[PDB]
């Protein structure tokens, strides 16, 4: 929280704000309350305005935009319906002078958090992205011209809206898969819980995987992973899957027995170099970038209003030997869900 601001081009509007990162928790999001400075002299017989806009991009040329949320007040000169003052609205106009006016833009309940991807060379989709922007500007018109709006007297501030957990989780994630191989109807079970629905970023994930092999192959290797999985969800329906955490059992499990085992994964931007075809919250080389968090939908929302759905699950994977006569060994497979995100406010 350093307030931060920014003037334009011509030194007539100069917006400030109290963050770049708002919270989105579920229960509310943050509220953007900011101050826009003006000079009096370069705004006279002018407005100014400042907006919030919720943009989905597509697109590396060839592009596409949809404006997923969009709001605007006029700050200047004063409409008189601002309602109350913040801490820090009524710090920065003490400090400023009267040439200072606060705004409020609220943010509504059915938008998604920041996020954006860039293809691998091997995916097929194009780069894309959901961006929020704060812009302070000036119109006026002339005898000609009717409200005009030169780029010298706008600003534009890029924020980002994060998710952080919500009071309440969802059931305790579990999964059970059960397989019978080509010639015999012997079982290979496989149960897998997690300790809990949400996880935060950076934090620990444990899964708890239980084998049961009735069968006469050995489960030669038990690998457990967190993936990521991306559907954009307007323009174009691109899909990508990415393994952004894994570990191996180290251990085997012989026909006719059993074994229960806890690893641990934590899922990190940080645990591949590869950064493009990965969801993420912002560019990929700022360093205050992560992995983006699922994505939340509200009850009886058009998904595709989100633009991108970014989800995780813990894949659990058991290699199987092949028997005499089989030409190779196989591998089966069970997804769990869980929810990614940043810790409760």
């Amino acid at each position: 929280h350093v307030i931060f601001k920014k003037i334009s081009r011509d030194k007539s509007v100069t917006i400030y704000l109290g963050k770049r990162d708002y919270i989105d928790h579920v229960e509310r999001v943050e509220p953007v309350d900011g101050v826009v400075l003006v000079d009096p002299e370069l705004v006279k017989g002018k407005r100014v305005y400042v907006s919030l806009t919720c943009a989905f991009r597509y697109g590396q040329g060839l592009s596409f935009r949809r404006d997923l949320y969009f709001s605007q007040v006029q700050v200047f000169p004063p409409v008189g319906a601002s309602g109350a003052t913040t801490r820090l609205q009524e710090s920065l106009i003490k400090k400023l002078g009267a040439n200072t006016y606060p705004f409020l833009l609220t943010f509504p309940d059915y938008l998604p958090c920041s996020v954006m991807l860039q293809p691998a060379p091997q995916d097929v989709g194009k780069s894309c992205g959901v961006d929020f922007e704060i812009k302070a500007f000036a119109t006026h018109s002339t005898d000609v011209e009717e409200d005009k709006i030169p780029k010298k007297s706008s600003v534009r501030l890029l924020i980002r809206k994060v998710q952080h957990a919500p009071r309440d989780m969802g059931p305790q994630p579990r999964a059970e898969a059960s397989w019978q191989f080509f010639m015999s109807d012997k079982p290979l079970r496989l149960a897998v819980s997690l300790s809990k629905e949400i996880y935060y970023h950076g934090e620990p994930i444990p899964v708890t995987v239980a084998v049961t092999n009735s069968t006469e192959k050995t489960v030669k290797k038990i690998k457990v992973l967190v993936e990521q999985v991306t559907n954009v969800v307007l323009y174009s329906s691109d899909y990508y899957i990415k393994t952004v955490a894994a570990e191996e059992a180290q251990e085997k499990v012989p026909p006719n027995s059993s074994l229960t085992k806890t690893l641990t994964l934590v899922p990190l931007l940080a645990n591949n170099r590869e950064r493009r075809g990965i969801a993420l919250d912002g560019k990929i080389k700022h360093e205050d970038t992560n992995l983006a968090s699922s994505t939340i939908i509200k009850e009886g929302i058009d998904k595709t209003v989100m633009g991108i759905l970014v989800s995780y699950q813990i894949k659990v994977k058991l290699t199987v030997s092949g028997l005499l006569g089989e030409l190779t060994s196989s591998e089966v497979a069970t997804e769990v869900p869980f929810r990614l995100m940043h810790p409760q406010p």
